[PDB]
């Protein structure tokens, strides 16, 4: 049976909760990508962020970047799947979080992401 | 059919002369991730999406409640453009949504999923 682990991509870096927005956002632009995996200490997962997430969360919201932090916007955004967890179990989550990435967990640790694009090719 | 057949009219046009932060609650607003950028009488000077904020705003070390839209500011259809035409221009540009234009002011917005909804 095809479970997350076999689809994901493993070892992915996990931003810290603690992070500025500002911090995030140039995290963003280093890096090419626009959803983030937010933790607390020991790869713990926290929540996803994303730019809108910023936007819309922060800037919207009257949030100083400088000062709010990646976790306090990802908090609103937890949602994820077990290492074991099959495919179905993979779109139940991304449909009903409406998203199109998914955090993977194993022993309460982030250990990978999952899209539907990895999804469509281990089918 | 043609664009404006197609185009939410009169949707909201950030002032080229209001700040990051202004954009960014249109955008929570209207829920939506790009908004036309407009100078004196709707005259259309581009577009800003929720990234640009992002990444040209907040990564560029940028005070959001200072920098405007129109420093972070081209591409449209007439309002009598055709289906290809609009795919074009998106497909040209890489983008989902382009600004409609008529007598030289903007007068909507066109995105990839109204073109969708609205074919029979
Ligand atoms: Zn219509
Ligand atoms: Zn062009």
């Amino acid at each position: 049976m095809t479970t997350a682990r076999d689809i994901m991509n493993a070892g992915v870096t996990c931003v810290g909760e603690h992070e500025t927005l500002t911090a995030a956002a140039q995290y963003m632009r280093e890096h090419d990508i626009g959803a983030l995996p937010i933790c607390g200490d020991d790869d713990r997962l926290h929540g996803m962020l994303t730019d809108r997430d910023i936007v819309i969360k922060g800037l919207a919201a009257g949030l100083d970047p400088n000062t709010a932090t990646a976790g306090e916007l990802a908090r609103d955004s937890i949602y994820y799947v077990d290492a074991n967890a099959s495919i179905q179990e993979m779109l139940n989550v991304m449909e009903e979080h409406q998203v199109r990435r998914v955090p993977v967990i194993s022993e309460h640790r982030l250990v990978g992401i999952v899209t539907e694009a990895d999804i469509a090719r281990h089918l």
